[PDB]
DNA sequence: TGCATCCGTGAAACAGAAAAATTTTCCTGAATTTTGTATAAGTAGCTACAAAAT
């Protein structure tokens, strides 16, 4: 009831690699898997927001996808 | 219900990590020649020799 609770926003945040390559829908899980991760990796005891934090890992789940495939031959990420 | 529309055809992050890999080293081991080396005769040579054709 958190994860998709948020929903939108990682959507705002995948789009933007809908665009760089991947494929929207793609996009959209890579995020949701980080969502969860971050969904709950995650204290509110540092009182800010998730804005300040689940998006974190957002990024991070999905630039490792249109890096780690979307392309067909699988060169070093790093 | 013939008569609408109406499917869809043929033409970009990073630093930090670690762990992998890998890969150079080794070594080694063995396996594998060569050579030594015997080896053992038999030998095919070879060297005089002899009588009898230049």
């Amino acid at each position: 009831k958190m994860v998709q609770s948020n929903l939108r926003l990682v959507v705002s945040i995948a789009k933007k690699y809908m665009n760089r390559g991947l494929s929207f829908q793609d996009l959209i899980q890579e995020g949701s898997l980080g969502l969860i991760r971050a969904a709950e990796k995650f204290d509110h005891e540092k009182g800010y927001k998730f804005s300040t934090y689940a998006t974190w890992w957002i990024r991070q789940a999905i630039t490792r996808a249109i890096a780690d495939q979307s392309r067909t031959i699988r060169l070093p990420v790093h």
